[PDB]
């Protein structure tokens, strides 16, 4: 729903020569806030990330993040990123985001992206 | 079970003004780092980490990730982290690392720290 | 011959990049201009002995923000036997931002004694 | 008067600052560099009108490899009217790792003019 394509940077690795893990946080991150400002967005506050690592990347490396929500409970919602070496699936993301200090009904233009 | 005490740079701030949640993981994996360092510590593998983020942190502040495990399924195990800024708690992480391409008995200098 | 742009490198700024007071670090510069010349290596083919920088220096002339979208373009001075500058320029949109100078030995790694500089890198006088 | 060391901070590498070929990466340098200012302007109580980097530059003499715990001794000089420069020595145990340097100049923030620098910094002559 969100595609995100970019280069591994050589300083992204880590001494054992592969991406850092914390990087990938940094990846999912941008995938976000892209997302977000194409979509111009009381605002939302990530309570909650994860990342399972599948497969380790190495310099150098194009990949792509598939970005898609998939549950709205009003005033909450959960947002999955897939990060793919060509069409190898290198690792899943995925983070909890509240609006807001208290709860305010989900934005009307995410309760649209279904 | 193990401590570490360190304090905020400036540039771990992202424009908002305070800590990008992604440094959240640069401080857990260094405590994780650290206290296999201690340990002497085939190998283990993150496979999976997250994050819960309760209070956002400014600069200057002083920190401390008391970490401990929290179960050893053989060749598996869970590690927490938790993120004092003084008394009062920041943030929780939690690692899933595994022991290896196949699946070896957990080192026993870990099925030790009970 | 050396002076010239060799390579050009466009990308776009992190939201992470900025430090803050709302520009991006300038450690993050560094960053760039490391993968400018990473990729130009590249391109030359050039990856036991190798580059290794022995300094390298920044002049920030505006400051950059989020969103953005940069251009570094590099050129090659001062070949020495071992050694070479780089300098880099970096461009938002036509207006230049910073410059950066990066000067670069050839080295044994294993050994650490200092090694004539490649062919190819000679052969742009 | 200025030139002598006036800050010193000491700290430990994380295991994240290397760099792929095995020590720590160069950017971070300034990250340390910029650490070691900050505190030290805190120290003089400073922090609407106030100092940005000009330039910054750094000499890579030995490189720094995990674990380790280094040593940075700070030291001004050249103050003008609104400029100064800060040299940077950062020592691993006694062995000088690298020298930085960086200039900085007093600004207003708001409307980025060129302001005559603090008195506490010029009492230091």
């Amino acid at each position: 729903i969100h595609k995100k394509t970019f280069d591994i940077a050589w300083g992204d690795m880590a001494a054992l020569g592969h991406v850092n893990n914390a990087r990938y946080f940094d990846y999912f991150q941008e995938a976000r806030i892209d997302w977000l400002r194409e979509l111009d967005i009381t605002g939302p506050v990530v309570i909650h990330v994860a990342c399972t690592f599948l497969k380790p990347i190495v310099y150098p490396a194009t990949v792509t993040i598939h970005s898609k929500v998939n549950s709205l409970g009003n005033s909450s919602m959960i947002m999955d990123h897939d990060l793919y070496q060509e069409e190898t699936l290198m690792a899943q993301g995925v983070s909890k985001i509240v609006w807001i200090n208290k709860s305010v009904p989900l934005p009307d233009i995410i309760r649209n992206l279904v």
